[PDB]
């Protein structure tokens, strides 16, 4: 089913936002058309953590990803890093090429911040190049406002539903402000 | 001078492709107000760094900063990383206020890691949104290929050069691609 047209979404939680000081602790991945519409959906997985790794969380992401219960769905996994990224990887191998869809989503360029430190195998299976919606916010912000307030930003709490509001968010963009 | 809405555009060169341990050799700015008119020219500057730095580059950074008279220009310089940051700053300070601009440019998440790895002081000066001209540059391959042939694109390794099409890159979706 592959096809180099095709785009890898992704999504991750961390311990927190440094690469140097954080690791990867969630991912998820959506697999669209180069017009957004969905293909399939990769495993959602959560990563396993030693305790050290998850006491050494600052005070924001303790209470964050505690009280969303990924803390211990962290602890108990048996999917450690290395894994996981081959699970992402089978996964995406199916649909997308090498180095043909950038990474999609919003605030990417973290996210590859993160894959290059921790999963330098899955960020080489993207292409170099970053597809952010937040470009399209920051340029509908100046020049066209209204189709930026008039975007319904959904729950999110759960990482599909996180990556399917990243790409309905695209579509609102492709729909109210891209000429085709 | 100042207004928040004017954007800082911004090309790096670099000794290589990891921004945790490869280094900055190059920089240029360009300030632009928030429709793409060019404001102010900022200095372009290469930055010194030891013979040892040069010849350990790969093969094609060997060729490509040989030819381009960049190697000659790193080894002739006398202004450190950390001048060449001061310098640049003293000139956005004047245009932009600071945390008011994205970082706007081609594929920039690779300039602002460099930055926030070797020159904090101007990764800091950004917005923390990032204005990624190629996000466009995908879609418009995708949903209007033939705007995307549209725009000449002059084969420029003068660094100025490189900004100026980066911007013109921007007008050309702004006018073709983007309904406002
Ligand atoms: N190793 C390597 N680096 C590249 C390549 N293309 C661009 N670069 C890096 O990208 C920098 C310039 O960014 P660009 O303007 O090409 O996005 C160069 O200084 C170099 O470090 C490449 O094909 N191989």
């Amino acid at each position: 089913m592959q096809n180099p047209q095709n785009l890898i979404w992704i999504a991750l939680e961390m311990t927190g936002l440094d690469p140097d000081r954080d690791v990867i602790i969630e991912m998820a991945t959506i697999v669209t058309d180069s017009d957004l519409n969905t293909l399939a959906e990769g495993p959602v997985i959560a990563i396993h953590q030693p305790e050290e790794i998850l006491a050494g969380m600052d005070e924001w992401n303790t209470r964050q990803h505690g009280q969303s219960g990924l803390t211990q769905r962290v602890r108990e996994s048996t999917v450690s890093m290395a894994e996981a990224e081959a699970q992402t990887l089978a996964f995406l191998e199916q649909w997308v090429p090498k180095r043909s869809s950038p990474i999609c989503g919003n605030s990417i360029c973290q996210d590859r911040r993160f894959l290059y430190r921790h999963m330098p195998r899955l960020e080489g299976y993207f292409h170099y190049r970053n597809l952010d919606v937040s470009t399209l916010k920051e340029l509908a912000a100046r020049w066209a406002p209204q189709v930026r307030e008039s975007f319904k930003k959904g729950n999110t709490h759960l990482a599909l539903d996180d990556i399917r509001e990243s790409i309905a968010e695209l579509r609102h963009y492709r729909d109210h402000f891209i000429k085709l």
